[PDB]
Order: structure tokens, then C-alpha cells, then sequence
């Protein structure tokens, strides 16, 4: 570290001499797992780069379709790139996603109908989702339950996902169309679920039902591994642009991708029947798309070294943290147990005055859910942020980093507050 | 008193004969008492935007480049503000995020549907491209209303009107008829578009025996052609295009749902999904170019308008039957043309294209059960508010003609096209 | 004639009275005569454009989003094609890099001057932004003309006209005249702007003495208005502003340069550098409305010149001394109104901001109205005036003429009952 | 560690040999060190940029969509201030209507000469892009500063060094010099391109004989190279475009000028116009991407040194003799291969296109790779070279060292096995 760094963050931002002995210690003892995630991103990135050269990408793939976008072949190459790097038949990237939620909810819908059953099995689904499912009979939402859309759900059985209740709900009960799989965690306490253990379920579903779609929420979890869940029987997944997928450039979307039936099906609900993905044109945004795509292995392990950083710098603070260092990856969450109020705040408060985008702008409890969003882009989660319900025992995420550099320096800001 | 260089230039690189410019002259002396009317409205029109524009208080601030969530877009909210206080509705969901007209219609059906309801159109047929949205084909999975439970009654024209008797009975007789479809302008037929009078009693006729079915008008191509609206009728909740009349020609995309604020809400869940509603959304820094199309609407409708009136009393001084007639005040931009010929169809609406800005160059192929042959070449695409035209390619030969940034535009169109046709 | 509701709307939201509805009545059938005459022009112009554009091959491909050195950028290129094809023309230069109008009036001028080499401007003081492009005061170091050794000469009016025999005898005296500058729309003064055939006939006395001086005007304000422009008529060279006329209301910036290849060259090397000219330069995804802009400013640009037109038959009714009178054909869009009186001035222009659909509620030495879509853009119903006397105000645009009517009524209704 | 399937899918999509992966093992653990090294500067250029930004208070109502005159459009005239800032000078100007880098350093140059003054070019022969603003053919008319009677000097390399006895002779002797221009990165020569202290010392000396005269540098590719920039060390103006380094990979074009406020408020009038300045120009919606870009700038351009560094070390260890050697302290992002023949050198730059993203099937006196998301940008993966004895060829960029190092091993696996 050069002496005009370490000058800069202790006058600067109050870095103390504690925080920076941590900090050599654990950038020394997360090398080796950086070196391991180096050679998953050079294989992502190859995977990308030749997705790009079997699609012919070109400038004129860099298109501005105006009206309907009828035959914009932009659209429709990234859209055949995706299904490549995917290794799906089909997929579907539109900025008209209004963020990855509706993308989920479009491809739940699109593939249910009134007496079918959906079936989430990793427990009680991201909150965003309820309403999708229509878990309180109060609202009129347009939910999943208003439509005669059935659900049922599994809880998880020693923290684990209870596959044995899966197989005996699948042999049971036929009117179960679609299984939810959701591979981040979301504000719990249990590491996300790896590619190889989404393998091995959908393996034990396959021995009960051949037929039953699997769905897989993707979130946050594009990139991390060498593999995605289409790579290991998912029928069908969606995820936000505005996460690791985008590569921090893309300004907003979502994409679905998987078999055509699916796909296609899930194109009906996002714009109507008898049209689907046939019209949609694009503002301009292609080129950040493509872009974005192409930085998207780089800028995510970024963001997972951030995390595997922040997890070792924190646990050799004091406070418990999940996943461990050491844990390999499936996504770019970072979760620490603060077990006290105002450590969690600060922490938080912590990481908005290390953002580039209002970093003068005061967090608070909006269970009150805080969250630091000094991003580029409104809601990026690629770009470095963090968030927790207020609630025992006071569990603190974070996620992303544009740069290592970033991450690492936005929890040497935090942490700062927190230990001396 | 058209120029000596314009007539010149006309007859020398369009090959526009005497004759033709006879029927110029003839037609437009015909329809000057005309546009005096439509100009009333016009400025009627142009004054209600401007005053919703200054209620909301519209600034340069609202003139927004949101990205990620949209969380908060002030122009994409305000924007939303002056289309209800223009439409006197409750609400208002604008947005560039609609794909075309009929992903906004859909919405707007969809959202206000369960299963086991039903739905009943009351102008015959719908359009082409909501037959899918309704579920008219079970050997097709396509996620329709059918296909979700909604039930579908379709009550026939009886004279060439909505049969306003069988509407009541329908309504007496059945509990689950929970949304009545109203299309304002006709589609591919031989009949009058409705006009806001005629939806005034229409559904004058049904709060006579039920004030709460909804009452949903696909108000389509009729946006500021009349001084009134459907919604200040009686109307529920409306759909348009704004590739259409009220995005001005500026507009590049989108739609609009207007209406009941619990009806529109519930479209805006089937837009993007339920617990988010309109609430998330950015919109990619069209805001200026939507309010700008907003303002110029009023006036640019109305030189489609005049473009119609104009080609419908000079397809008939050339011999053609045509639907409005030119003293037939319109209700929305579209004009047709019963050609009774394949050949004579063909070749205006292949001129129209050659009268065109863009694409003047592209030779128009016959591309349903019937070939549909289309002129489009427009600045943006599919835009029908542009000089633009289509049929399908069935006897009696009916073509039908629409749109004309500027008048002068629709009129040079025409002649053009014209002088494919007589000599 | 008026809606019954148009008439009550008018009334209550803005106090609009009766005695200025009985001006509008008699102001509207007054000008009726003229505004059938601007049709046929705008005719001739809507038709010069789709011919321009069809000649061209203009299609969805020529709607490009370039990027980095936007080499090839085939919208770009062709558009100035059909500029040229329009202002008949051998060459044009149109980009959304110039910032507003006076820089491509200004690349014009450096693009084809060198030291010792004299600019005349022939009528009188130019407009006061060209004042630090000329260079004179010598006490700013602006990088103006006269600190690269350009020579400056100004030949006033004479007798409220062009004062051609002077021109002639500065040509035969001083052989360093190399340009000579021309401006078509008058200021800020009590002065009609220069016609089509006016400029005609100066021309054709300069090329009586010189046939080699480069003839330059600026044309701002004055696309469309007329069914010739001034390269019609002999100018070498012209630059304007694509948030005025020639933008159609939907350029959001911008300008041109149009006339002969050779001085047309010289200007991009101004505009960019040397060796580069316009053979770069991404253009930001503006192609699209740069082209729809184009398609729509022979009727936009009509559109205010009836505001205009309505404006001084109105104002003129009402009492006011106006400049041009309302049956003085139009060779630009700017209607002048001699207030002589600063309050009446003042509560005018606040009235034409509180017309106008954005920013009508903001407050408003010069005073100005400038409520619209793209900021800046005068194509926009707009009025501005410096405040000294005889107070003169200077109105200007309407995206639509009931717009610009609807202002004056407004604005008018402050002044009169 | 590379993956098996990394090394198969490389071995089968492009014919990637054992040769070249042994190579690549050996290079890679070679320049651990250096690369160690450049992540401490990375690190410090990352937190002076976040500085800056925090500095300046930058937020979402910064990332504009400014139109028409472009008054007041904050988050132009705040990036202006996080790039002074960063650059720790008084002023900077940044744009995106500079069409090219070329345009921005022109500008500055222009801006700051008066006919009768001097400019002196003292690292040699300039960039061939410059001779056109220079004016080093006089039987081109191209507004070129010789056009404007400014004189031209330029000090020739003396064994391979700035040769700054000369540079103070002159200084001494000739009084009309009023700038001195100094390129940081070496064009198509074969010398190491001038480090930050070499341009101090540069500067120092310059400084011992004329306090006054003006000390211009090209920045061009040298931006977050080192931890400090040539207006740390004494230069009065620099240069640069925003498709190289300083955009991230994310600007989509542009420049900038940054340094003392005399000398870049002058360039300004020569980028506009007198009187004007930055003061107008709206800036298309693209300010979110420029605040992006520049955030991502210290990263991206550290991974574009590192694939020069690993790309030295590589071809080095395969037999060629390289410029700047992989140990050489980089000042800008170009590697240099020496060939000594044609075909070599033109087989691996047809290689570096083929491992491109965008147009890799498009086939390739100067040959050039440039795949790239942004035309012309040349902070992506590209290469050039004029085809001439001893065949060296240019590599520069890349988004990632991950695509610079793949692209490396593509290109070299063509050439031996
Ligand atoms: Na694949
Ligand atoms: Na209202
Ligand atoms: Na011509
Ligand atoms: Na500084």
C-alpha cells in the first residue's frame, strides 16, 4: 500500500491503524481463494467471447429501433448470444424488465394456469415475490391465487432443502406444474445454494417427474460459477441486468432463458398473446448491453472477491459472517452478523460514505429495511451496496464492487466505524 | 393559387396530370368549410393541453433520465398527471415500455379480468390483433383469456350499430359479465368509426341497468379528433398507442391506460407484475420527447384529419365510393377507399409509399386468410399518426389511408397516388 | 367560429376580456388574405423536402447511433446531402456539435479568413454575439478574428437601406476584402429584415465589381419563410441554428453550414482541426429527429410565421406601432411591437411566459419569455427585449399557431380592456 | 491454474498450441512483481478518483439530459471540476464534442497561439495527425496554425533523450516562443514512451531559463498509468480523449483539457467560439457515462498495462525483441513488437482481430485491429502498424487482462508452435 494511500484513509476517512493491520492480514489470507475465482473468470470470459464470435456480433448489431422494433437484429443476436452462454434453446433480454422480480414473475406466469400448482422448495421465496404469488388475500393484486394458481411450499429441513417432501409432493400430487428454486438466499441466515447441490436436486426431482418445469431464480448468482443452473438441468431461469449480468453498464432489464416453450410462453405475459418478443424496440440501449455482457465475468468476480474479502477482514474483526471466506461462492451476497443495532447501522451508513454517488446522503430505517445504493445506476446491485431488515439479530448484506479496489476500500471505511 | 415551380415540379418528377390537379383544386375548394370546423377544435384541444402541461406545473425538471429502478421519475410521474387531468380521469399509466397499441389494450383487459368473468365486446369483431388476447383460436397456447378462465361474449353490428337491446339483455341475463369492450374506430370493414356522441348513449343505455360493469374503449387513432374524449362520456378506462395521434409524430414507443384509478392500477400489475405496479420503471430519457409529442398532439391529429377529409372528397370526385365521406366529421384519422379493383388498390397504396420521406424507394409486395399490402414508410416504425396506408387484399378492393405529419404532406400523397389511377 | 367552451376556458383560467375577443375576431378574418399566401410557399417547401429526401434514398438505416470517431456514419453524411440538395447548394456540414447558432456562424468566418485578409459586414452592426468573434474589445483576449490579424470593416445603413455604393467603392479601394458578411433577420432594432430579392440584388451589385469575394449570410430565423434561400440567389456560404426554423421544433441542438464545397471545407477545419474536418464525429443517436426535424420545418416555421403575422394585425388593432406590419411579406419569423412604455413591455413578455407549457409559473438589462421543450430554441412560441427605450419587444415562434395566438391573447389582455 | 476446459476450449476454437501455453505458465508467474506493483498505484488512482467525486458531492441529479444552449447543465460543469481535481489543476474542460483526441490537443494548441508566436515541439517528430494543425505541408490549405503565421520549431531526439541543452538554447535565443508541446507517449517509433519524472525533470530545466513560457503535453494514453499525471510535475495544460484511458472503456467519445484556467478557458473559444466558450454545449445524455467511465478508469487502464506488460514478457520469452521490456515501468498503456518481417507482423494483428468481440470475422501502408464495442477507442483490445521495415507492430487496450492475455496467446500461436 503506498504511503500517500494510507495517508489519504486515515486523514481522509478516519482509517485507523487496527482496521489496516487487519486489513494486511486478510488480504494475505484470501490470495490463494482470489487465485482460485482468477481461473472460474478466465473461463467465463472465454465462454462470453466465443457466444460473441459464433453470433457474428458486428457495429451493426448496435442498433436504435424505433416503433414496433420489428426485426431488430440486435435485439435478436444478444438474445441468441444469451441462449448460447446460457446453453439454453431459447432466451429473451429486454430493457423493458422493470427490474428482475417482474422477470421471475413473468416467467412464473407465462408457464401457469388457473389449478395448477406451483411448488417454491428452498422455503419462503425473496419478499418481492408474495405479492406475485399472492400470499395475503386482503390485496387484489393480480397475484398467481387470484388467477387459480395453487402453491405450495417446503420449507428447509436441517437447513438444507428437504428433497425427500419434494419427491413425495411430486408422487402425490399431479396438478404440480412448476418447482421454484431460488439460488441466492435472501435475507436469512444459510449459504445461497451451489450449482452442484441445484444439480443434485433436480436430479432427485427427475427420478419422481420428468415432466415438471424447474425453475431457477438466478439472481446475483451470473458468472460466479463456471456453470449456470441451465447447465445442470434448469428448465428455465430469469435474473435482473442491473446485477453481475449487466457488468455494471447496463442501465436497466432482465432476461429469461431456457427451453423455447418456456421462454416463448413467458413472452405472452410481458407483453400479450399473439405477440410475445415479435415487438419491442430497444431506446438505444443495445450496445451497453452487449458491452456490459462482455465485462460481466470481470466486473463479477470483482464483486465476489469484495465479498470473499469482506467476509475473512470480518470474521478476523470479531463478527460472525456467512458464507466464510473460504466457502466457495455461488453469488456475490455477503452476509455478517453484527448481533447489535447500531454496529449494523453503522456499517451501513458506513458503506454509503464509501459510494461514489451520494455520498452525503444519510441512511435511514425506512421491520424498517436500511439500505447504502450509491450507485450509477438506481438500484445496482453489480455497483457496491448493502442493506438489512432492522431486526435481531441484526444481520447486515452486502454486495458488489465495480472494483475490487472499491469493495475493499468501502469495508475498510465501515469497519472503521465499528472497531478502533 | 398553388406556385408555378410547385406545379411544375409536380407534373415533371411525379408525372401529375391536369387532370388530377382539376380534382385538386375542385376538392380542396370542397373541404375549406370543413377544416374551419376541425380548426375549432384544434384550438379547443391545443388549450386544454397547454392548461393540463401548467396545472402540473412542467418544467425543465421533469424532463428526466432515470435508469436502474426508476424509483421516483418525476417527469414519468407528471406525465401521468396531465394525460388524467386531459382525459378527466382519476389516473393515467404512460409509458414507453409498451410494445404497441395492443399490448396496452391487453393490459388494460387482462388487469380487470379473473376467471370465470366474462368479457363482451359490443362493436362486433375486434381487430385482428386481439383475438389472441381473447383466446379465438384452442388449438394455439398463448396464454389468452381463455386460457385463464375469462369467458367471451361478442355481440354482433344489427343494421350496422351496436345493438344496444341485445347489450341490456346480455347484461340482465348474466352475472359474470364483468368488462364491456368498446372499439372506437372500426377496423378492416365498411363502416363509420363510433363517435363520442354515439359512446355517450351507448353507454348511457347500459348505467340504465348496470353502474358496474366496466366500461373499457380502445380509443385508437381517435385522440384529439373530437373535442371530448370517451372518458368524459362515460368511459372506465381507455388504451392508446402513442405512436398514434397523441404522441405527436415525436413519441418513439409506448402506450397509455386511462381511467378509474382502481382500474388502472390493476392494468399496471399485468404490466409489469403485482406488488409493483407502475412504481418501478425508468424510462430511458424519452420524457422530453413525450411531452413535446403531447403538446404538438392536438395539432398534428387534425392535419391527419384534414389529410383524410381531403382524400375522401377527392377519391370521390374521381369516381370512388368512400368511407367517411368528406362531410362526415370524423372521429378518428383513418379514411378508406373502395377501389373495386386489385390493381387500382395496389398501385395507390404502392404511390403512397412513393410519396414518402423514408423508404420511398421499396416496392410494396402483397406480404388471415387474405395477403395484406402496406405502405409504412415513416421516421418511426409502425407509427400510424405518419402518411401511411394498408389492405388487405380481398374484393370489393377497400383500402384504407391514414395519417400525414402535415397536411401538405397527406395532400402531396394523395395526388400522387392518385395520379397512379387516372390520367 | 371559437367554441363556446374555448371562449369561457379562455376567460376563466387566463382573464382573457371581451374587447381583446373582438380584436381576435377582426385580426383573424383580417389576415386570412396573407395566411393563404404562406400556404402556397409552405406547399412549394414540404415538397422541396420529401423531393430532397426521396432523392436521397433516405431509410431506416440513415437513423444511426455512431460511436468513438463515428467514421462512416452514413446517417450523418447523407443528411448533409439533402441539406445541400435543399439550399441548392454544392456542400453542407450539419452537426449536433455546434453549441448554438453564433458557433456556426463564427466557424464560417474563422473557417475562410486568414491575417490581413478584411471581413466587411455590409448591414451595419451585427448582432451582439458575433461583437467577441469580430474582436471588438480590445481589451478581452478571446481568441476573436482581429487577434488572429483579420481586419474588420462595417458599412452602416443608409437611409434605413443597404448602402450598396458604398460596398462597391470599399471593393474597388481595399483588395484584402475577402468576405463579405450579410444578415438576413434584423436585431434588436426598428428595422424590417433583409428579403429574398433584396439580397438578390446586393449580390448581383457586388459581383458587378467582384466576382470572387465570398459572399456570406447568416440565415438564421429565415428557413422556410420564403421559397428561395440566399445560396438561391448567389451566397457562397450561409449558417444557421437547428433549434430555430430548421430543426422543426424537435432538433435539441445543433447548426449548419451550406454553399460551396471549398468554403464549406474550410469551415469543418474550424469546427474540428485541421486534416480531420468533418470526417469525424459520432453523432449521439440525433439523427433520427435531425431528419424528422427537417421533414417538419417548412410547416413548424409557417406555423410562427402566421403567429407572427396575427401578432402585428392584432397588436396593431390594439393600438401598437409593429415592425413589419401584418401584409409585409415575411422573410423571417421575429414580429416586433415598439411598447414605448417599459411596464407594457414588461407585463407583455411576463405574459407570454405565463402562455407557454414549460416553466410557466417562473418569474421573469433584458427580459425574456422562454418557456419550451429544447432550451433555448426561438423555433418555440418565445419574446424577449432589452429594457431602454422606445421599448421594443421582439416575439418570435409557436410550435403550433393557435399556440402563438393563444400567447398574444394572453399577453395582450394584460395590456387592454 | 487455467481450467482444462479453458485449455481445451482454446486449443479447439483457436488452434492455441502447447508451445504458447507453456509460454503463457512461464509469463505469467514472471510478472507477478510487476504487476503486484501496478495494483498499489491502481489502488491509490481508484480512492484520488472517489475522492473527487465525494469532493464534488456527486449524485443522481448530476447525470443530466441537458438540450438546446446547454446553460447551466451541472453535470457537465461538475465534471469539469472532479477531473481539475484529480489532475490538481485550476480548470478542465471536458466534452463530448471533441470528435477526437486529436481535436482536444489542436484545440488547446490553437487556443493558446497568436500569429507571430512560436510553438516548439521537443520529443521529435510529432504524431502524423498533428502535422495538419502544425501545417508542415504548405501546398495544403487546412486552417492550420502555419495558415495562421505561427512559427514552428521542433528539437530533434538527441541519443534517443529530449535533448534540453537544445530546448534552452532556443529558449534563450527566441523570444516569440510562447509554448513548448510535449508528447508523453511515443508514436510508431522504437523508444520508450516519457515517464512522469523524465517529464519533471523536462519541466525543471525548462523552468531554469523561462518561467513564463506555456508547457503543453499530449496525455494522450498515459492517464492512470502512473500515480501521478504531468500537471503534477509542472505542465501548464494537457490534453487528452475520453475513448482511451480516462473513459473507463464506457465514454463513447470525447476529450478533455485540463490546466491552468487562462490556458483552458482559451482553448475553449477555439473549441466554440469567442465570447462563448464552455459555457453553451448540452451534452446528449451522456454524463452518467462519462462519471461511470471515469470511476472504472484507474481499473480498466491498469488492466490494459497489464496485458502490455504480460504481452512483453511473453514474446520476449518467445524469441522477439519487445519495447518497453516487461520489467520497463510503464508511463502509458502501448506494448511494441519488433517483427523483422511482414508477414509475422501482419499474421498477428489479423490474430488480435480475430480474438475480438465485435467484427472478429471482418478481415484485416497500415494494417489495424480494432473490434471494439466503441469505434476507434482504443482502451479495448486493438493493434496497428504501418507496414515498413523492421515490421514493428503496436498493441494496446483491453477491458480485461483476462481478453488482452487470450488475445496475446491467439495472435502468438499463429507465429510459432
Ligand atoms: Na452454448
Ligand atoms: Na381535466
Ligand atoms: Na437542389
Ligand atoms: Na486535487
Amino acid at each position: 500500500m503506498l504511503e500517500f494511500t494510507k495517508r489519504s484513509l486515515m486523514n481522509k476517512y478516519n482509517i485507523n491503524e487496527r482496521v489496516l493491520e487487519l486489513y494486511e492480514r486478510a488480504l494475505n489470507d484470501v490470495e490463494k481463494e482470489f487465485k482460485y475465482y482468477d481461473e472460474i473468470r478466465e473461463y467465463n470470459q472465454l465462454k462470453v467471447l466465443k457466444a460473441f464470435q459464433e453470433e457474428r456480433i458486428s457495429e451493426s448489431h448496435f442498433t436504435n429501433s424505433s416503433g414496433y422494433g420489428y426485426n431488430d437484429i440486435g435485439r435478436d443476436s444478444l438474445d441468441r448470444v444469451y441462449a448460447n452462454i446460457f446453453n439454453t434453446e431459447s432466451a429473451f433480454v429486454r430493457p423493458h424488465f422493470v427490474n428482475g422480480t417482474h422477470a421471475i414473475g413473468a416467467a412464473l406466469f407465462g408457464n401457469l394456469r388457473p389449478n395448477d400448482t406451483m411448488m417454491s422448495i428452498c422455503g419462503m421465496p425473496y419478499d418481492t415475490l408474495h405479492d406475485i404469488i399472492g400470499m395475503d388475500d386482503s390485496k387484489k393484486v393480480g397475484s398467481l391465487r387470484e388467477y387459480g394458481v395453487k402453491y405450495k411450499m417446503v420449507d428447509l429441513k436441517d437447513g438444507k432443502v428437504d428433497i425427500n417432501t419434494v419427491k413425495e409432493e411430486l408422487k402425490k400430487d399431479d396438478s404440480i406444474k412448476l418447482i421454484h428454486i431460488q439460488r441466492s438466499t435472501g435475507y436469512g441466515w444459510r449459504k445461497s445454494l451451489r450449482i452442484a447441490e441445484i444439480a443434485e436436486i433436480i436430479k432427485s426431482i427427475r427420478e419422481v417427474n420428468e415432466n415438471v418445469i424447474v425453475f431457477v431464480d438466478n439472481c446475483y448468482g451470473e458468472f460466479v460459477e463456471e456453470k449456470e443452473p441451465t447447465d445442470v438441468g434448469a428448465d428455465i431461469i430469469a435474473g435482473s441486468l442491473i446485477k453481475n449480468i449487466g457488468g455494471g453498464i447496463a442501465t436497466t432489464g432482465g432476461y429469461i432463458a431456457g427451453k423455447e416453450e418456456y421462454v416463448t410462453q413467458a413472452t405472452f405475459r410481458v407483453t400479450v398473446p399473439g405477440i410475445g418478443g415479435e415487438c419491442g424496440s430497444t431506446f438505444g440501449v443495445m450496445r451497453s448491453l452487449y458491452e456490459g455482457l462482455f465485462m460481466a465475468p470481470h466486473v463479477t468476480i470483482e464483486a465476489v472477491k469484495g465479498a470473499v474479502f469482506c467476509a475473512r477482514i470480518m470474521e478476523l474483526a470479531g463478527f460472525d459472517v456467512l458464507p466464510k471466506y473460504n466457502d466457495k461462492r455461488t453469488d456475490i451476497i455477503q452476509a455478517i452478523k453484527f448481533n447489535d443495532e447500531k454496529k449494523l447501522i453503522d456499517f451501513i451508513k458506513g458503506i454509503q460514505t464509501a459510494s461514489p454517488v451520494d455520498s452525503f446522503v444519510q441512511c435511514e430505517a425506512w421491520d424498517k429495511v436500511i439500505m447504502a445504493a450509491g450507485t450509477f445506476v438506481q438500484g445496482a446491485s453489480i455497483e457496491l451496496s448493502a442493506d438489512a431488515p432492522i431486526r435481531e439479530p441484526y444481520i447486515g448484506y452486502l454486495q458488489g464492487g465495480l472494483t475490487f479496489d472499491h469493495a475493499k476500500l468501502g469495508v475498510l471505511i465501515a469497519l472503521s466505524k465499528l472497531i478502533m
